[PDB]
């Protein structure tokens, strides 16, 4: 069982990683030795009571013990119209309907969370303190949303101050995580207006939060440095990394062969330091240029795009597509998200390959065909109007059909930091990285 | 009152709201009582594995997303004395005869250290990298620093798998990268055993990570690990990969760069590499930042190893307390720094060190030390015995004070880096209220 084999090999790990054979497993739990092989093996699956004995005694997690089965096998999972009707359920605020939800395509092995909104409550103006608007106050999550009809998308800024944003088809916005947030249908609309959202944690959820919020508040708040405008944001890490480095001013200067003064206008921003200067910054620190650099600009909280503004193009060279770029921030320069008209007969050439999370949605009136590749196997699905789907990361893969798709692309938690650190690791240990086969000796 | 039921209540109502179900809702998708749904989130019961395997059949969640991890080190720092050390002692054999003695020292559920107290047991006649005697691993998923204590023999392969040996002795340090085959032994004829501290820890590889990577196929899987063999592989691996998420033509990204199509080629190529005037034009318009398509300054060595002569040193602060000596790092981690730190202070009451990351502290020397400290409005002070570890959470500020010598390693974790940048812009106010929103009661 494939369940069986990755949970075992899991256990392996976690045993390898405090150092423990299986027979001084075997002691320290109190059970059989064959009874641990048997597990390792995947013959058996460990009992929440063995669990719960291993956390007493070792520094591990519960949460470490169990793994995500892979829902989607064949490579992309897709959700039918007709499933995602069959979701709804009705979200009443001030006592009234006020959101209609369906689920639409997603894995258990995807970062990310999709939502079908429709929108109920019907406005009589554009005015963002209508009191007709029933808001949120904002959530930890990124959000991608995609815009059908005649949607106010309504926000707050830091200061508290409401907004809003007059949004039609093929309109899209990005909220930081936190923004507070509704959507309302403009009056007089033929149809009541709808969303298409992407919810995601990105590198602010799952472990990653759980090892922030171990930290006290007054410890958990110093990681987030000042990245209000470029200039202040590579102060902040000029003061991360020299802290880091635990040197003195003196040291630092000796080592840099930077004067005082010169290092002194540095920490006091009178002066900025050049790229050539941050490389001989970065050697000093012991860190990379590309550890002291800020983001090339400070993005907005709420970036909003009007569809007038999305720049296209035709891909490949031999035209099957026009992408159109939909809102983007470089804040997530793993987020992506397309519209992309679709005009191609069915062929079995695969031309869109891509290394992130990709959720897909048919916006169109006609149905399309999806082809692609995964482990060995070429498949071929229809994805009708209404239909959703998840693509596994690097799935070589195409559309084909006339019609429209929407194209949302995250990277997940892979994409960044620990791709790079998988990379100085080796392609040749990456089996071995994704999960232990071995007894460390 | 427990806090872990309390938090994982708060984490439970946490899935319902991300799934779009009231607590009425889940007790009757789940088909059970509503006053246990209210228990269980009021912190008053802990969950059943039971209800669990029902939520994860019938809804979009994992049983790992039901299990929360408990503090362990709520005073901000914990400490592990050197007769705890002794009672996790266990005698490992190989080919037959004891090979090494394990020690556990501080470590928590918190902190992503792995600190092995390794004692070499067995000694060799020669100093010949292919030595029989040596018990090789087959390299470990951990990354690993070590402190050398005596007369040790490191044993490491290169990339070829040939066989080398350092001839380590006290204050020489190394890195060895993820899945390196190595092994330790005692040089014969020295007074006493050489020991290490292997300082084992996971960066940005393991927890959700590897469960998001495991669940791909290995040649989908295997094409994030992209071409960093040198700095100048690495600049074209990047611009590759990001050139494929922006989908863009090789034409319409020639016009939005302005750059010639033979510019272009010369990038993607190799013939040519981007300034960072290019770059910039290019991130710009691959919707990136600079920053994402720069490479390391240099690719390391796999194993990087520095004998105690080539470490730089010098006084902290300017009042002079202490002595920091730099061992060995690799800018492929640059959050990893580790040092061996003189401290000669005793009348002073400034808590003088403060770093974002976790710590781990070792006492190599041969006297006590006192550790004096700030968390949760509370000041501490406990003393460090030789042979006595400690595990520092991230911002704590502290001090050491007498006259002794202690082992000090830095490691990032999983917020330095990506997840720091990211909570730089959501803000400092609404990184407390992200924390505050994990504490409260309901
Ligand atoms: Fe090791």
């Amino acid at each position: 069982d494939s369940y069986l084999i990755r949970s075992g090999n899991n256990f392996l790990g976690i045993l390898n990683d405090i150092k423990r054979r299986p027979e001084d497993a075997a002691n320290e739990l109190g059970v059989s030795i064959e009874e641990i092989n048997s597990i390792i093996s995947g013959k058996q699956k460990i009992s929440p009571s063995l669990i719960e004995k291993a956390v007493n005694i070792w520094p591990v997690n519960e949460r470490d013990f169990y793994i995500v089965s892979d829902d989607c096998s064949s490579g992309i999972l897709i959700m039918t119209s007709q499933d995602s009707i069959k979701s709804s359920r009705i979200m009443e605020r001030a006592g009234k309907p006020y959101y209609e939800y369906r689920d639409t395509a997603m894995s258990k092995t995807a970062p990310f969370r999709p939502e079908w909104i429709l929108e109920l409550c019907k406005v009589e103006n554009n005015d963002p303190e209508n009191p007709k608007a029933q808001w949120n106050n904002g959530h930890f999550m990124h959000q991608f949303t995609y815009f059908i009809g005649e949607v106010n998308f309504y926000y707050k800024d830091p200061e508290g101050k409401k907004h809003v944003a007059i949004m039609n088809t093929g309109d899209s916005m990005y909220i930081t995580p936190f923004t507070p947030h509704t959507f309302t249908t403009r009056d007089g609309a033929s149809q009541n207006g709808l969303i298409l959202a992407l919810t995601y944690g990105s590198k602010l959820t799952g472990d990653i939060q759980q090892e922030l919020s171990s930290l006290s508040l007054d410890c958990g708040s110093q990681y987030a440095l000042d990245f209000t405008n470029h200039e202040n944001a590579s102060l902040s890490l000029l003061e991360y990394y020299f802290e880091l480095s635990n040197l003195t001013k003196e040291k630092f200067a000796k080592r840099t062969n930077f004067s005082m003064e010169t290092l002194a206008d540095f920490f006091t921003k009178k002066k900025l330091p050049t790229f050539d200067e941050l490389k001989i910054i970065a050697k000093a620190l012991n860190v990379n240029s590309r550890d002291l650099m800020p983001n090339d600009l400070t993005e907005s909280k709420v970036i909003v795009k009007t569809h007038d503004q999305c720049d296209h193009w035709k891909y490949p060279e031999s035209g099957n597509y026009e992408f159109y770029e939909l809102a983007s921030t470089t804040a997530l320069p793993h987020s992506k998200a397309f519209e992309i008209d679709v005009s191609s007969s069915e062929d079995l050439n695969l031309d869109l390959k891509v290394g992130l999370h990709q959720y897909v949605y048919n916006i169109g009136d006609s149905a399309l065909t999806i082809n692609w590749n995964y482990e060995n196997k070429t498949y071929q699905k229809s994805l009708n109007p209404g239909d959703s789907a998840y693509i596994k990361p690097f799935v070589p893969h195409n559309f084909r059909g006339n019609g429209k798709i929407l194209i949302l692309r995250i990277g997940g938690k892979i994409s960044g930091d620990s791709q790079r650190e998988l990379s100085f690791v080796g392609r040749e240990n990456t089996q071995r990285a994704i999960s232990e086969t071995m007894q460390w000796f």
